[PDB]
């Protein structure tokens, strides 16, 4: 699994569950092309995005809907969504663990690059 | 001065400075058209983007330049920049400060929305 | 004023107001005595806690009672307190900013020291 | 497991590994008595510090040694050590994951919380 995203509520102390999130990748012609996407399971967790073979050197944007899950929650958020946008495997293949930590005025988030 | 961003660097404990970024609002063919930008100053922070007058209900993108921030002090960062997008809504008198603290492989980023 | 302490609310997406704080200095028997104390304003900030002369070199601690605010806006939290313990050095002048970013099951801590 | 900690670094986008901590209960005399100790793995986790029957309802405090993690890699930091104290089991016996993500001059800490 090389590219992981696990996302935490701050407010309930819990996983982020059901959350939604688009994967593209930026092509040639500097277009965001899409490349993944689904939601997170019951542990906040996405896994299974891409492949070692598909997932090659290359800008990508993880975008979550975090907008969607405030709104379910019956929380009116600052934020659309919290955007991710990286350079992968610029050196190499890396396994990427990217996390999010929700609150419904602020994110934060943090990469755990492994090879 | 209804948009102010503030940015600090959580590896020497100091304001972001010169961090450039630049702001764009959402059109209605879903194309970010560039709306303002400047540079943090000494303080980490930048004033005078936009005007009352001028700062309508919509979505705006603040994309932060980190990627050379980092690069200027010679540390490999993880992002290529920082996204913050929301939406501003009139609600009464609204003053919005985008807060980002930054890291190498992290950042957080909140906002403080008073009248 | 070579000591602030900044509080954020990442719920209200608001300085957090009326927020108590104790600040502690760690005597030669490993006890932590008071130092000074207050709440903070309007905008979030508590000045005033100490003169040049009387922060010395030494270890501080500063306890937010943040279980207090989040049980005053009926939210349960997490955390008995927010806790920020440091040294203060002298390496030419430095004033210092604690800053602290509230959640109920999350808090985020900065120092900004400037000269 | 009902007590986890995983430790994060901000500034190398990894695990922080070898990072030592200690857990203290409040006892009914008001002062802390240690609970239990441990170090971070190769994965930034310590597991098996306490179980089921001995984690009974308290106040508990987790101090992280930061400060000695920092300077190992060659960095002062600001944080002697990050403290999470929390009130645990007061409804019954949960599971508890306190994740801290660390950078030279700030900390983020969150806790979930799971039954
Ligand atoms: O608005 C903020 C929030 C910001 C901050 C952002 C993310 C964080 O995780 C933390 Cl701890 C703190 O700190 C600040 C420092 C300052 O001098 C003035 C400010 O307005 C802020
Ligand atoms: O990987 C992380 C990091 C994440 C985190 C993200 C942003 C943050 O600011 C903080 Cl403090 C913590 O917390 C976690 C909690 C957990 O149960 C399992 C995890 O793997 C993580
Ligand atoms: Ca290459
Ligand atoms: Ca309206
Ligand atoms: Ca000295
Ligand atoms: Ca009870």
């Amino acid at each position: 699994c090389p590219l992981m995203v696990k996302v935490l509520d701050a407010v309930r102390g819990s996983p982020a569950i059901n959350v939604a999130m688009h994967v593209f990748r930026k092509a040639a012609d500097d277009t965001w092309e899409p490349f993944a996407s689904g939601k997170t399971s019951e542990s906040g967790e996405l896994h299974g995005l891409t492949t070692e073979e598909e997932f090659v050197e290359g800008i990508y944007k993880v975008e979550i809907d975090t907008k969607s899950y405030w709104k379910a929650l019956g929380i009116s958020p600052f934020h659309e969504h919290a955007e991710v946008v990286f350079t992968a495997n610029d050196s190499g293949p890396r396994r990427y663990t990217i996390a999010a930590l929700l609150s419904p005025y602020s994110y934060s988030t943090t990469a755990v690059v492994t090879n």
